[PDB]
């Protein structure tokens, strides 16, 4: 049998907060504009790997990581440093790397989001 991992922790209120600029434009700015993405609604969620009949996904995939969790982390002051920030996207993006094939419909839908998610963090304020 299958069953889905739990999310990523999202919130914890034991982990000191911090209110920073690059933190508010990964927010605002960054997750905004990847979230109306053309290509965004497969990673707005955990992928659903009972719904999608898929029980490999969690065998090949040890770090989950989506957009939406990364939402939540943000908007419950879970990161302190921006680059915990950066790492989930560039996890998520790798994850899709990983399970799929060089050329795959969803592979180039990942790299056309990881594409504006680059331009977007060179115009991370300092
Ligand atoms: C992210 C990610 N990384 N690999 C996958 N995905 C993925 C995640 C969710 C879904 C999906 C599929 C159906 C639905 N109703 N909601 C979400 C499809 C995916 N995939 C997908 C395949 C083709 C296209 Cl065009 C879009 C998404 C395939 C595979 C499970």
């Amino acid at each position: 049998g299958s069953t889905n991992p739990p999310p990523p922790e999202t919130s914890n209120p034991n982990k000191p907060k911090r209110q920073t600029n690059q933190l508010q434009y990964l927010l605002r700015v960054v997750l905004k504009t990847l979230w109306k993405h053309q290509f965004a609604w497969p990673f707005q969620q955990p992928v659903d790997a009972v719904k999608l009949n898929l029980p490999d996904y969690y065998k090949i995939i040890k770090t989950p990581m989506d957009m939406g969790t990364i939402k939540k982390r943000l908007e419950n002051n879970y990161y302190w440093n921006a680059q915990e920030c950066i790492q989930d996207f560039n996890t998520m993006f790798t994850n899709c790397y990983i399970y799929n094939k060089p050329g795959d419909d969803i592979v180039l839908m990942a790299e056309a989001l990881e594409k504006l998610f680059l331009q977007k963090i060179n115009e991370l304020p300092t």
